[PDB]
């Protein structure tokens, strides 16, 4: 009667949805594969902890994900690899008639995108795209009041993954250890090894999921509406050189590397039904948390500040407050508005709980496999999200030449109903 | 040695810039030229009001402007016309020999925007884009602190016109009143009779300068940096109609109308030195006002979320703020880093004073002819902000492609300095 999950990848994110499952009695955590043997212990940990078996462990080379594949006891895997190694884990999870949970990012390349549906429409296992942001509180609250017709008929948004990531980027090398030197690549620790490769080789919108997401659910994209092209402009580089020297000084080898990805990356898209969204990429720069978060419409508002919290934004709804011109605090809206789902889960999740916006994540991942049913945020979604990383690439290389995102769905968008969060369960 | 300034327009805003030469003694206010005998008459009492005596007035069809422009003893004219009647005004007026004082907005068509510069070359005779939104006292405390080194080096700006300007798109038409009926075009009052129009037949970023010209002021452009291309997207247009129905009735000939100009529309441009800009023309929906202003560089982040007060804003400054990753309020900043200028002579603009960033603004002009100097803001801006306009209306109906953006200083942009807001005086 309960799920049995594996995991391809226990790095510190892969840990987080073990945590998840380790304190679900509906689910039994039966292996992990991680050719790091310091990443498995601390996941092992995180199962003693919660009073649940050890997994067995798949830590022979990169490859070691196919054995674990043929345990047939297996009914779903998390994905929760390196941007360069999602596809591969995912595919051959799908292959072996595994459901997968897929860790966010962009695609490699935009053949990927269109494997990852091919391989599931075919396969008939679903995949679901795993952005926890869709269930942060205040967006869930902000998303409830859109169905409740308070924005009136949005034209626009935005949102962009802005969070310092210099000191993920870089770090010495030592297990367990972030912000605390300027290597990168094979001798660095978690993210440091493989994520700042990217910024190295690689100019464009590196990580769209978590402003897109939320507006994906707002606007219907793939469940009604769809996103047609984009427009990506890139500034320069300047932030990665400057940390390095800041911290490790000049004299480091790595302060001769210049770096492709720039500061800051905007894409312009557009909406079927006339919205259009603008994403920011923003992570080697100082700054506070703050994923820039705006929702329009015809009779509402809403702009953001801080990483979610209820009075961390400002919001105005004309008929509602007098015409009186003037930004509210959204602390009262967002706690008066809170989505039911957390309402009644609350305490599964923050207080008593643990997890928060993940808890929700993972939940509706369990419950969509124990019932039987199509996840929310689906193969076609991580496939048009995924695009949007190549594809800005491809606008930056011509000079912000717009680029044609595909329909992964052949049509299907159009018919297609919005079934996230539509009710307080999962 | 007083300054002879007569007005070309002194409808509202050309009725500001009256009141602001009305209050000087170093200027006498010769005459004044518009079709329409209320604006006039309001002109007329903001001078009886201070003082000052009577204009002549030129109130012969919309062509008696031509026979004020005769008048040798007229040194400068201010231009507060309809976005249709700058080119004509301000060109007439060079060959005239007055020096212009050019209020914003955006060009008709890209030929204007030559004919400025090629005008004022030829003539010798220099013009002033009024761009008030540069000297507004949040902003000015900004480039103060730009140029004190506080925000590193600048990568990405946004900034944009967002300001509901519904209530001023429709008026009744009855003289002296706005937000106060559904009609628009000959019959209407003010700028109903003229801009909505514009909103009707047009798509593209419409009014750029309040938001770009900060930008322009603390990124160097045209003054060692300037502007490559750009790329627009307009949403869908919903909120005139809307706005129409809830005021006036579905029954109303206007609730007829199909808006080209989309609600949002965003521009991202490239800088030459690697910044990049996003601007947004947002002036159909209910909102609050806010230009929404960021500046963001390698040590600094400024965020505001108002109409320029000190404490509507959010600043963090990792080396000055110790690390705390979290958003300071603008509030200490902006009163920390007053521009001297503000500092200075605060009480002519507010207080005792009267007239706020516009004294500012006017007040430059003037400096500028008695002095014999070049404006900051100068002709070749003028022509290059302009220039988004039909450039982004290229690039709407051209599905968002790029639009290079011209030279109109023809290489002076490289070794030409910033004089804007460099003293504490003008
Ligand atoms: N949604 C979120 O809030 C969130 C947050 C952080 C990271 N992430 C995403 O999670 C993914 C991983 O990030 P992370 O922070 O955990 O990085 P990490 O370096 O800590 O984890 C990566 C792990 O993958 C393992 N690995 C590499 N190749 C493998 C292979 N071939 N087979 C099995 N395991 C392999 C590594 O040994 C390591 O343990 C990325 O896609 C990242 O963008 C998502
Ligand atoms: N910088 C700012 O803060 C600011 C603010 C508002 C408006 N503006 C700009 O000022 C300009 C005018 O706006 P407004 O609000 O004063 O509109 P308005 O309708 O009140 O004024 C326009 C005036 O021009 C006159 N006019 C029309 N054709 C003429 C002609 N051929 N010769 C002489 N006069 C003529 C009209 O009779 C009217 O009095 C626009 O470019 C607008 O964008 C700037």
């Amino acid at each position: 009667k309960k799920v049995r999950i594996a995991f391809i990848a226990v790095g510190l994110r892969g840990q987080t949805h073990v945590e998840n499952m380790a304190r679900r009695d509906d689910v039994e955590i039966v292996a992990f594969a991680d050719p790091d043997p310091y990443m498995v212990g601390r996941a092992q940990e995180i199962l003693k902890k919660n009073g649940k078996k050890p997994a067995k462990v798949f830590g022979n080379g990169n490859d070691d994900y196919k054995n674990m594949l043929k345990d047939k006891n297996i009914d779903a895997v998390f994905v929760s690899s390196p941007w360069e190694w999602h596809h591969e884990h995912g595919v051959a999870a799908m292959k072996a008639g595994k459901i997968v949970g897929m860790e966010v990012s962009g695609a490699i390349t935009l053949e990927e995108c269109w494997d990852y549906v091919k391989v599931s429409e075919q396969t008939g296992v679903p995949l679901m795209a795993l952005e926890n942001v869709c269930y942060r509180r205040d967006v869930m609250a902000i998303l409830n009041m859109v169905r409740k017709g308070m924005f009136g008929e949005l034209v626009h948004g935005t949102g962009g993954y802005q969070h310092d990531l210099r000191p993920v980027l870089f770090n010495s090398g030592i297990n367990g250890k972030n912000g605390d030197g300027v290597e990168f690549g094979e001798k660095a620790f978690s993210e440091a090894k493989w994520r700042t490769n990217h910024y190295k080789n690689r100019n464009g919108e590196l990580y769209p999921t978590h402003g897109v997401g939320p507006l994906h659910t707002m606007m219907d994209i793939n469940r009604g509406n769809r996103l047609l092209r984009l427009s990506s402009f890139a500034s320069k580089a300047r932030g990665l050189h400057k940390y390095i020297v800041d911290k490790g000084g000049e004299s480091h080898p790595n302060a001769k590397v210049e770096w492709k990805q720039g500061d800051i990356v905007t894409t312009q898209i557009q909406c079927h039904n006339g919205e259009t969204i603008v994403l920011t990429h923003d992570t080697s720069l100082q700054r506070p948390y703050n994923l820039g978060f705006k929702v329009q419409g015809t009779e509402g508002l809403w702009e953001d500040f801080g990483w979610g919290e209820a009075a961390q934004g400002f919001i105005y709804f004309e008929k509602i407050m007098n015409h009186s011109h003037r930004w509210d605090s959204s602390e009262k809206w967002i706690k008066e508005y809170d989505h039911p789902m957390w309402k009644k889960h609350e305490q599964k999740a923050v207080g008593a709980g643990h997890g928060g916006m993940d808890y929700f994540l993972d939940n509706t991942f369990v419950e969509c496999i124990k019932r039987n049913e199509a996840f929310p945020l689906d193969v076609y979604d991580l496939a048009t999200w995924y695009s949007i990383t190549p594809l800005s690439e491809k606008s930056i290389a011509e000079n912000g030449a717009v680029q044609e995102i595909p329909d992964f769905t052949n049509g299907k968008w159009k018919n297609a109903k919005n079934t996230f969060a539509i009710n307080d369960d999962y």
